[PDB]
């Protein structure tokens, strides 16, 4: 069976579509401004010297914080968001900061060389950019990974903002108080997708494969937050993120 979209649910790929387009530049216009990428020389991989300059942190830092700052964006018009107690908006919001920077930096991933391309040759970050913030290979070749396998998924943008919308608005997330209303607002998005997937998307399982992405995402939050926990412990990284970055993974 193939029920068509409800207006409500156009209503609701339009709205996340359009929140889409306001807080997502697919020009990297505002990358200049960040503080700039710095690359030492390290062909080894060598942990101690990453650890010891986090040449690329400061830059990747910005970066990061920067696209939190649309997610807040993006998530503050996702239909019911605003419905949340202030206090579940922010548990949800910093939750799934990194996994919905990891979905919408897809946007920019490029598998041509496996690098998210953000303009020119000093907005191209590799794996060891990520390895030069101070990150280590646990983390980065799974993200490699779920970047291929997202990418192969050809996701429509309506699809694409449907599935962050989802990642945000998580009933499952440690801290939360109305469980209930998270769900009721997580189905309306998660039925909005598995209908549209069913009544506009050509062949050649679709909807169980992004929800395996999903799983995948909270493996990824997982090692992050484990790898954020070490790289704080470096004397005076603070200076080196940023008071968001600091809040959100702190
Ligand atoms: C460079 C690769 C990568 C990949 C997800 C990245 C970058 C940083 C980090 C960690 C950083 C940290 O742990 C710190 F401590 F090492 F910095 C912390 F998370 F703490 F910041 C990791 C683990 C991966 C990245 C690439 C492009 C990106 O965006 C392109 C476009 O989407 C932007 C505009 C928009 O989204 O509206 C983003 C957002 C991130």
């Amino acid at each position: 069976l193939r029920p068509k979209l409800s207006e409500e649910q156009q209503r609701i790929i339009a709205i996340l579509l359009d929140a889409h387009h306001k807080t997502y530049d697919p020009t990297y216009s505002d990358f200049c401004q960040f503080r700039p990428p710095v690359r030492v020389n390290d062909g080894g991989g060598s942990v101690t010297l990453e650890l010891s300059q986090l040449s690329m942190l400061p830059h990747l830092a910005d970066l990061v914080s920067y696209s939190i700052q649309k997610v807040i964006g993006f998530a503050k018009m996702i239909p019911g968001f605003r419905d949340l107690t202030s206090e579940d908006q922010i548990v949800l919001l910093k939750s799934s900061a990194i996994e919905v920077i990891m979905l919408r930096s897809n946007e920019s991933f490029t598998m041509d060389d496996m690098s998210w391309t953000c303009g020119n040759q000093d907005y191209k970050y590799r794996v060891s950019d990520v390895t030069k913030a101070g990150h280590s290979l646990e983390l980065i070749e799974p993200l490699i990974k779920f970047q291929v396998g997202l990418k192969k998924l050809n996701l429509h943008e309506e699809e694409h903002v449907l599935l962050m919308a989802i990642c945000i608005v998580s009933p499952d997330r440690p801290g939360v108080q109305d469980a209930a209303l998270i769900e009721a607002i997580q189905d309306r998005l998660s039925n909005t997708l598995q209908t549209y997937i069913r009544c506009r998307h050509p062949p050649p399982l679709l909807y169980a494969k992004m929800i395996q992405k999903l799983a995948d995402l909270r493996s990824l939050n997982e090692e992050h937050s484990k790898q954020y926990r070490c790289l704080s412990f470096q004397p005076e990284c603070s200076m080196k993120l940023t008071p968001l970055v600091l809040e959100v993974f702190g």
